């Protein structure tokens, strides 16, 4: 009968992070918190060669007119599909081992995550899209595939301005790339909250024409990430989306709704952003183990990943 | 609660999986092979990209590199169709109803699998795509659920080249060495599930693979035994371990069953229906749930069906 407190700092690069959460996770016992880390030996050595590399190489290219955008596509595609491989199996060797929500004492086991299964399944391929290196069709496969929302989903995004995101960036510098995904994951946190103020995109698919992720009221569809698929390749002669791609709507629904998402202020000291986001740990949802041997399992599982792919 | 029959007719493409089932009233629907998706919806003329990209490879115009990426992606549109239909259709499969009839039988042309691992897979064996992609793909396979009932096909070679030659799809090239590599692929998944059902452990056996079930020489474990998924000292990273752990726990559950092609379609069709005595029905979770996986299946076909 244990619990478990499961955290994904997720939101756009550059933003601290990675910082903050080395940061929280040295303030508690070695043995009691556990930090999946960034993927690094797999996207440089093991899953390909460079891909952050390619990525930024190929917007800009396409971004000059170097190449057309079928060859971007194909590129920003795979690369995607590589690039989230780790979250993913991470994701499907836990699951087993959650059972459901307990409530917001302490959980036996906190394990926080560098990025959540939908950074690569939905916002990259969502920005890219806006980019212009990535086809609304491919977007939605992806989206078809993000895996089950296990319960106990605690998301956190970042808010910071973009003159002081810029600034940090500074030190290819890709402005229209970081306004991309900042817009996106603006968009994920509105559609959160509407989809949990009961919206339906169905119902309000004619109001499109042309964030606050827990708090606030309802927002309009056209400020959700459904605005992005109405797409003049998504749409049939008769006007309505093709039902493959509604379906796939559906599950985009179907997966955010069940989600816990906090914003947590990256515009102060690393130490800041480290008490704050140890705030915002009070009121997130723990869940129980499926089994007496789950939390020692599910700890080693955290610390190969991390020994292996990030240290 | 009512019950659900469903049935995922796959194999290799040619054996005349879609013309037998074609010829197999309210309470049975058939959800066609999407080709207005793959030639049309997703992207233009998919079939035709995969078959020019592997021939431009095979004549040295491109390079390894370059065909996996457009491999890769043309991969995710040839699924993305099999992909949602699971997705929106799993909330409604209940669990198992066990060893009468079934109040709707739902026929499908092929399962996720097949586009998440046993044409990557395939792609892999020919060189035009990386065992890394392939595992990234098994990553995402979904969660197989009670009643998975999958057929897969027996034919000899000889009459499959010959059934294959007189049913290409638009844009595919007649290719004896990938027909080859997905029979070795489809092969090789029967003999996994054997392998898992009997008690297989792939981490037990792995040691066997660098020396009463199949070896794990003759599964889809020994694809993954690539130089590409193994650190300086021959072991396999974790990361493709645990990719390999998923597959065996998507696989395991999975109820096969083999059709053999190797008669006339009306034998073949009359073959399928006797194979549906031993497979696993299913609770459907709500009582609207028929009506609702009705609609989603003539949708389907309407929408992408050729």
């Amino acid at each position: 009968m244990p619990t478990l407190l499961r955290v994904y700092i997720d939101g756009p690069h550059g933003m601290g992070k990675t910082t903050t959460t080395q940061l929280l996770v040295a303030l508690g016992s070695r043995d009691d918190i556990v930090y999946v880390p960034e993927p690094m030996t797999y996207w440089r050595v093991l899953g390909a060669s460079e891909t952050i590399a390619n990525i930024y190489t190929t917007q800009h290219r396409l971004d000059q007119g170097e190449i057309s955008a079928g060859d971007a596509a194909v590129v920003m595609t795979s690369a995607q599909i590589t690039m989230g491989m780790p979250y993913a199996v991470t994701d499907a060797v836990l699951a087993p081992h959650i059972g459901g929500e307990a409530g917001s004492p302490p959980p036996a086991l906190t394990l926080i995550f560098d990025r959540h299964p939908i950074a690569a399944l939905l916002c990259y391929p969502a920005a890219r899209y806006l980019m212009g290196s990535m086809t609304p069709q491919a977007v939605l496969a992806f989206v078809a595939l993000i895996p089950p929302t296990l319960p106990g989903t605690n998301i956190v995004l970042g808010a910071l301005p973009e003159d002081r995101h810029i600034d940090r960036l500074a030190k290819r510098l890709d402005l229209a790339m970081l306004a991309a995904i900042r817009r996106v994951y603006g968009l994920l946190a509105n559609t959160v909250r509407y989809l949990q103020c009961g919206g339906s995109w169905r119902e309000d698919w004619g109001q499109l024409s042309g964030p606050q992720s827990n708090a606030g009221p309802r927002p309009h569809i056209g400020d959700t990430l459904f605005t992005l698929f109405r797409a003049p390749e998504l749409l049939a002669p008769n006007g309505d989306l093709y039902n493959v791609f509604a379906w796939a709507l559906d599950v985009l629904a179907k997966r955010l709704r069940s989600m816990h998402v906090f914003i947590l202020d990256y515009d102060q000291s690393p130490a800041g952003c480290r008490d704050a986001l140890l705030q915002l740990t009070s009121g997130m949802v723990q869940t129980h183990v499926t089994t007496p041997g789950s939390i020692p399992t599910i700890c080693d599982l955290a610390r190969t990943f991390a020994r292996e792919m990030g240290e």
